[PDB]
């Protein structure tokens, strides 16, 4: 079907050539096993050679520490080529859901991403191995199972084999007859319990009338019908069964009487006739799960299509080549529009933002739909329907994502940190760039020295998750290190309020006071304290940015911002 | 069994008697086929006689049909008992489930009322005789099977018991470790997995931050670890079944190794050794089945305790004490309060109604609070909680219900229509005491004629539900014809329909008003038609009736009657 999943599995095939050399083995060693029947009844029980049970109980047990020995050699052989064929692509979505833009992770899948490198990954080689093993193994027990019959003895082999196709197909053909006579006696015992169902709807009419006794005298008809019509549906379901018995035993009655009494027989000894007649009862268990390899290796390869699509998709649109280093300049909007990926309502109308020069701007309002938004454009995780946005006589489109990305920082509530030390989490992915000595500095001048100090480490405490865990106000702060280390001249404050608590806003007002020198930043508006002290208060509502004066004249007029310290007051 | 249900079932007790005997003889009849083994074995085709063969096959068909015959008349006959004591007492909760309140019906119970007494009434049957042929087929089984193996080589059948229970505990002690240590390793796959869920987290900081190659090589080292941890789990679950087949065969070594003693070595042969194991292998499915005897003799004896909570619940409150031929007076509610069992909120506070004789009243309320309610405790469908309801002087209570309900006639339009032709349809349950003379001038002063005449049979056709489907304006037209026959004192004209149609509102109309001759009448109104008509205009408000005036005096005043018009327009 999709085999463009062989050249992953071709650099590891020898776990599938010593599988199918230890699996032929454990295959053959069964068919040998169940050919001890015949000397056992022949020259062994039977014969007073008791030399023949004397060799014998150790090839039982010499037979199956072999059956053991190529049970397990053939299981570190495809727990070991299933394991690296589906390691090298756990590892390959692992390097496509990283780079593709975020509208992907937004909401088109958010916990199910784990079952793609997890579960769904794992099943490309959980059931594409074990419709190997089964099309291999049961297919030379069927190969050993089929030369016994016709080596001991092939005149009983072809009658008993040209019997099969005669007492399947007599089975089956007695059995749709008595299946559908059932299903049409269940039809009219269906139409019997509706009318018992019309029956008991009546009550509050029953009651009034005074047919107590002309009810229950004509629930006596409808049971008694009830009984009838339900005691010919097991008179028809139990007569089934013997007659496909007795089609069964016809054969078995036929072979038993042409067995002996022709001439042409009577090569039998005591030996042939019970693994000839064993070993057909051990065809049935080899041919059930043959038929459903191809009802296996489909089953495990929707989920090799399903990875292939998730798998080269449109990674993300890295469109222009030109290289910025520091925004000496201003983040300019101009007449933007965007909405969302997948919804048709414009998130954001026209705005026209200015980020001024050594200056800052508050998207001020609690409406939720408006402030985020903005933020979210200036670092292109969701890129703009129509219009431009500047940076430095440029557009965002034309400079390069990886010389963009590296020039904001958002400085927010939920922040994420990383399974290393509390230090390579101030210096994510620039370990090489600065030193540690940066990073006292970074630390320090961030006021993060005191919960460093009560540490049981020091400097190099596992911090992430699966770690030593913290509290929002020292993942704030942590977040202003990183800021500050990395000296970013575009800063987004998400400002979550959170707690006002004191001695935890003392801290973080300081320290992002402190990273807030000559930077330009953009201020998500939840406390006060900053839309106080702003350059200029920007209100948004539905995109209409109507309410853009500053916060002197603003707060004159009784607009958006006056009527802000209403609903805050 | 359950000694509530036995005297059920005792009459009916010579068919688990005729289908104990037909039982034992389809049990002893797979007892008696593993033993022509060893006349094939031994005197068949090992010693060549040609004389046991040819009579054999005869017997390999005069065992199946008697097995098949056996069950047959097996099936036959606990059908018969499992399809009588079923029916006995399907008609016995529907002698209980047509008597007692009608609070039970309503949100107690819904149509799962059906799935006792179709469903749960047939699972006291089909798992107390599905329990019975199974403590008797295959406890007789294993009493054939253990005789044959014992009258065959006694000696080697001691040997063959005794290793029974050594090998069953051998593989359930190596069964339990390398299944904890599974769980184990399980359980050591939650933290990597975990782990890796951690890393799809920080996408939007993965991307802003500039490292894409920092978690590419950090899931270079997860994928290792869940991989050799993949690979553990598998090495562990592989080695399990090789040690328990190893088990299974240091058993049938020992087995073969004790055969060749002198004293094991003279009674066994070619046959009597292919019965004594091959009857082991027979007896395991016996057993099995027999350890689930009392696992469904509790699955079907407790629907025998579920259906018998119904069969053994509070009937109605039948205080018959004073029986009345005709309501010859007045109908009061005298400080009635009542409350819907199953909820606290009063439905109905004080009221204080009298229906005058002559005369009709109109609960002309659009709030649907309660209104149907009133009409309900005069039929005590619902009994009173508190106040004094009166009948000619007296208490409903007092009254004989079979004497109450008997001058009450519920004139709606979701009136029941029952299978019965349309005459008994009209004289329901009163068909002895009315001819076909009364009923005929009943259909003509209902103007009822023209529907049944038009039809195809007449007046003797069958008329309820799956049957001919007639309309809700026949429907209506038909509860006319039988109240008019019944000539109760007292109707409740429910008018639950207020559609207006050329010849259904003018002949409903027509029959509304002969019924209502003198026949005291308290109508529930959504038409104007009856209002404007009505002698006294009473609004529900709540549970108070605070507008107690007439028609004129709530006309001219707003009240509610006249915001009632207010709405109406």
């Amino acid at each position: 079907t999709f085999r463009r999943l062989w050249p992953t599995i071709a650099p590891f095939k020898a776990g599938l050539i010593v599988a199918g050399v230890a699996l032929i083995l454990n295959a053959a060693s069964d068919t040998f096993m169940l050919s001890l029947l015949k000397p056992l009844l022949d020259d062994g029980f039977g014969k007073t050679d008791r030399s023949v049970l004397v060799w014998m109980p150790l090839v039982v047990i010499g037979l199956m520490i072999l059956r053991g020995i190529t049970s397990y050699v053939s299981s570190y052989c495809i727990s070991w080529v299933s394991g690296k064929v589906v390691m090298t692509m756990r590892r390959r979505l692992f390097g496509h859901m990283m780079g593709m833009p975020v509208s992907f992770f937004d909401k088109q899948s958010t916990g199910t991403l784990l079952s793609r490198i997890t579960y769904d990954s794992e099943q490309v080689a959980s059931s594409s191995s074990g419709a190997l093993i089964t099309v291999v193994r049961e297919g030379a027990s069927i190969i050993g199972l089929f030369i016994m019959m016709f080596y001991y003895s092939w005149q009983l082999s072809i009658i008993l084999i040209v019997l099969a196709p005669i007492v399947s197909i007599a089975i089956r053909v007695v059995s749709k007859r008595f299946r559908n006579i059932s299903k049409n006696m269940q039809n009219t015992m269906g139409q019997v319990t509706t009318s018992a169902e019309q029956m008991l709807k009546g009550h509050k009419e029953v009651l009034i009338f005074g047919g107590q006794e002309v009810e229950t005298k004509r629930f006596d008809k409808v049971s008694n019908r009830m009984r009838l019509q339900g005691m010919k549906m097991v008179s028809a379901s139990s007569i089934s069964d013997p007659i496909i018995q007795l089609i069964a035993s016809l054969a078995l009655a036929f072979v038993l009487y042409a067995a002996s009494f022709p001439s042409v027989m009577d090569s039998l000894t005591a030996g042939t006739i019970t693994v000839v007649f064993s070993s057909m009862i051990a065809l049935m268990r080899p041919l059930k799960s043959l038929t459903n390899v191809n009802a296996q290796f489909q089953r495990g390869m929707a989920a090799c299509q399903t990875l292939f699509t998730i798998l080269d998709s449109e990674q993300e649109k890295d469109e222009g080549k030109r290289v910025i280093e520091r925004a000496t300049g201003d983040v300019e909007f101009r007449n933007v529009t965007f909405t969302y990926p997948g919804r048709d309502v414009p998130a954001l109308r026209n705005i026209n933002l200015k980020i001024p020069a050594g200056k800052t701007v508050a998207l001020v309002g609690r409406s939720g739909s408006g402030k985020s938004t903005i933020a979210s454009l200036i670092t292109r995780f969701y890129d703009i329907d129509e219009g431009e946005i500047l940076m430095d006589g440029h557009d965002l489109r034309e400079y390069t994502l990886a010389s963009l990305r590296n020039q904001v920082a958002l400085v927010s509530q939920n922040v994420h940190l990383f399974n290393d030390t509390v230090a390579n989490n101030i210096a994510y992915a620039r370990t090489e760039q600065y030193s540690r000595e940066q990073i006292e500095e970074a630390a320090r001048m961030a006021y993060a020295m005191d919960f460093i100090n009560k540490m049981d480490n020091g400097l190099d405490t596992v911090i992430g998750e699966n770690g030593v865990l913290l509290s929002g106000g020292q993942r704030q702060r942590i977040a202003i290190a990183r800021a500050l280390l990395r000296d970013s001249p575009i800063l987004i404050l998400d400002e979550a309020t959170s707690a006002l608590d004191t001695e935890s806003e003392r801290a973080i007002q300081a320290a992002l006071d402190e990273l807030q020198k000559n930077r330009t930043s953009l201020v998500i508006a939840h406390r006060l304290s900053t839309i106080e002290k702003a350059d200029e208060i920007v209100v948004v509502e539905d995109g209409v940015i109507v309410e853009r004066g500053t916060h002197n004249d603003l707060l004159e007029h009784r607009g958006v911002y006056a009527q802000l310290h209403k609903m805050q007051f």
